[PDB]
């Protein structure tokens, strides 16, 4: 049984960015990985999504091109080119990280993990034995798909993972979900010429966003040539002689159910959800605490009900972004190896950028949420809508809209929204002000930047 | 003599900015224009740049298409198309800009004004009097330029003003001047196929921003094809068979000084500075103070030495930036017509883009000034400089520079200096912060924004 300070399971960002933290104090410790390191955001997650973002970006500007001054660009993206650059740039991340833990002395142990029997919290790695006086589970989650048995031939569709896969650009594609991940994958297949259809079960997608929000998005993306089947779900899916074919039913309220046929469907993606990777870990030998979904239930310090085991990032189902992975794990490191017991991340005021066209920024508080804490009579918003100055010349037309959600008579500023052109790199920031706890004041008194979209944010009147 | 609570020389955005909120506090108001409302910003300055920047920023883009997986697009910009646009444009807001008066009830008076003999401060514009007990000048300024007395020819050459009068690109450029204006043409003119020369007196362009900024952008400007000039200055111009050609003499220290021909040259544009529009307004008929370079001097609260006249904007010569005449014209207006006796603009901390390639954004004070304000031992910076993530798949390359100025223990952020992509909309919330005190543990505290630009600044090490 060899001994560390620290063993994390999951070479992903939670995991690499403690164990990371851990070895900087004094730590001796070890990252088990079954797979690659980089886990979710290096090899199926962030970089290669962002990569697929700015080639969709690349599309809607060459569409702008002759507005421009410039002669027509004619014609048919590749996709295997970008495919295959992007897959380079995977492998050049992975060779980097791997020599990030060696500099550290972090030693890699790889295979897959799970816990024994044994009293003490000891894990088992291709029959060797390791312990530490503090474990870290960080082993992430997975895409979720349908059981066959209830939406039959739900495995002819393919995951985010797949999306990854895919050589060639789908002809007809029909994504399945109104999340962040959905309306990415919809908006990229879309730019990049596929015929998108987006399949959500209500009227509007990101409906955990203000209500500003999931009203624009969805309209951008139809303006943007998504299709949006609203109120529509998948009875079930057929190999049919040339694709998919896909029924739904379709049950608007106030309407009777109908049920369509969607055929010649190239690409069938399930963006429902994601189920966290505790399955095969063996939880139950030490009786640590799940949630029904599978989640690891931990308390403000990340403990689980275990002493000496930890979860961080996906795998505990909350705030399911590679910078809180990283900041959580990196408190816990100094929580554990620095002795500052008041060490740990705040969830609150989380910032968080969706890679739509246009891009949306948004952190802290809906103006519902808001409503729900302070009270209609405590809650003031204010909210612009433009035209961006990047389109005073073009056809092709895309909004800005921005709200702040203020609080109290001071009027904090509990929520800022928006979507537009540039707000994927102006929300940080903001998010500095926001956890700062500016108030309406204190963006009011900052002199503007022009011409920008920006400068809108701190002359709302 | 038609009396007024307000009179403002000058229909240019300080001017306007404090007419309509006096207006609003119940002031009766009168604006006096001699050319066109919206003046520098609308006209011949922050529009009109911002355009053609888009425009260039296009042409950039384009060279990347083949690197994303499409066809090569293959050519010639055409001036003329964007330049009617852009001119209309320009109309839209003339006509946007005199409806906002006339719903404020402002009165334009169209003409010169100048002050006359009368004893109680009065102008006259067209043989009619007009006086209030307030009278605010903002007449902005002008483009400077060499008197033929002492570089021969001078006139041959235009400014930023011809600039946007140009109706065709010129083969073969030659800017002068190592401001932003200097800088932001080449820039334009360069990206657009102009074969620019950029001619500075000494070695690096933006010599009064951070040296690293300087630095960076002299380097990103040969980087992108200008050629930039270094210790040159012109002797004489003529008008040559076709064209022009230009005499300049280089006296690099350490060397002996060269004189060089540049011929064939199309345009000769002077970006050397600006100067105030105050000569024709007799100020001395009321003995109005001014610097020796035509600026009215004001105190802390835009008064002049002469009671009842202000001044505000470009004529001040302080901080010549369109958001800046704008706010010190606001604060004025609630000084005299809501009796807020300390409504004055501070002028630290006033952030600024400027529209490179790729954009700059600074705030507060450069590592010089930080330490000649704190004193060596007590300041503390940290930078960066990475090739952001849309280069992994592209030949081109641009850099993103940042730099944190922070002082003292607590390590206050007193200065952010950036240049990169994305950086002309990632400046207004860190001004935000920076102009509310924040400190490196404040930026520290912020949960990253992945994957952005952005996110660097708040993982600072
Ligand atoms: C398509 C997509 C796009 C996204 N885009 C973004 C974005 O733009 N911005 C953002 O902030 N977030 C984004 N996210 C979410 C973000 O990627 C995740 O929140 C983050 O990667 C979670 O990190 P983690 O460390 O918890 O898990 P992971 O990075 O998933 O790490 C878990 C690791 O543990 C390994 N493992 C699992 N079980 C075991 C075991 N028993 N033994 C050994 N090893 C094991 C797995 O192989 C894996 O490498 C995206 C996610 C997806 C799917
Ligand atoms: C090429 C260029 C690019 C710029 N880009 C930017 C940018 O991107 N961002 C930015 O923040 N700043 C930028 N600036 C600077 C910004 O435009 C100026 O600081 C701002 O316009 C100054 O405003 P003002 O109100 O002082 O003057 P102006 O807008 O110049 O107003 C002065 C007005 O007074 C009128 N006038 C003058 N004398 C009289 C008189 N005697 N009687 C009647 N009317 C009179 C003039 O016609 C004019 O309309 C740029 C400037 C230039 C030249």
């Amino acid at each position: 049984v060899a001994s560390y300070d620290y063993l994390v399971i999951g070479g992903g960002s939670g995991g690499l960015a403690s164990a990371r933290r851990a070895a900087e104090l004094g730590a001796r410790a070890a990252v088990v990985e079954s797979h690659k390191l980089g886990g979710t955001c290096v090899n199926v997650g962030c970089v290669p999504k962002k990569v697929m973002w700015n080639t969709a970006v690349h599309s809607e500007f060459m569409h702008d091109h002759a507005d421009y001054g410039f002669p027509s660009c004619e014609g048919k993206f590749n996709w295997r080119v970008i495919k295959e650059k992007r897959d380079a740039y995977v492998s050049r991340l992975n060779a980097i990280y791997q020599n990030n833990l060696t500099k550290s002395h972090i030693e890699i142990i790889r295979g897959h993990a799970a816990f024994t029997s044994d009293p003490k919290p000891t894990i088992e790695v291709s029959g060797k034995k390791y312990t530490a006086p503090h474990i870290l589970i960080a082993t992430g989650g997975m895409p979720s798909t349908p059981h066959e048995s209830q939406i039959p031939g739900a495995s002819l569709g393919i995951t985010s993972d797949g999306f990854f896969q895919l050589e060639e650009l789908p002809g007809r594609s029909v994504i399945v979900g109104a999340g962040y991940i959905a309306v990415e994958m919809a908006g990229i297949l879309s730019a990049l010429g596929s015929k998108t259809s987006l399949m959500i079960r209500h009227d509007k997608v990101l409906r955990s966003f203000d209500s500003m929000i999931s009203t624009n998005c969805t309209e951008e993306l139809e303006n943007a040539g998504v299709e949006v089947l609203k109120f529509s779900q998948v009875k079930e899916v057929k190999k049919t002689l040339s694709g998919l074919e896909v029924s739904m039913v379709t049950a608007v309220p106030g309407r009777l159910p109908v049920m369509t046929m969607i055929p010649d469907v190239d690409c069938l993606l399930w963006a429902i959800g994601r189920v966290p990777n505790t399955k095969d870990l063996s939880l139950n030998k030490l009786g640590i605490q799940t949630d029904d979904k599978g989640h690891i239930i931990v308390d403000e310090f990340q403990n689980t009900n275990v002493k000496g085991i930890y979860a961080v990032g996906d795998v505990c189902g909350k705030a399911l972004l590679t910078p809180v992975a990283i900041a959580a794990g990196r408190k816990l490191a100094h929580r554990l190896f620095e002795y500052k017991e008041d060490s740990k991340l705040d969830y609150n005021n989380i910032p968080t950028v969706v890679f739509s066209h246009p891009p949306i920024g948004t952190v802290g508080l809906t103006e519902d949420e808001a409503i729900h804490k302070y009270g209609i009579e405590n809650v003031k918003t204010y909210s612009t809508s433009f035209t961006p100055m990047y389109h005073a010349v073009t056809k092709r037309k895309t909004k800005c809209v921005m709200k702040m959600v203020c609080a109290n008579k001071e009027e904090k500023v509990v929520g800022i929204h928006m979507q537009g052109l540039g707000c994927d790199e102006m929300l940080q920031g903001f998010a500095v002000a926001v956890k700062m706890g500016a108030t309406k004041a204190d963006f009011d008194n900052t002199v503007a930047i022009h011409p920008t979209s920006s400068e809108e944010l701190v002359t709302l009147r």
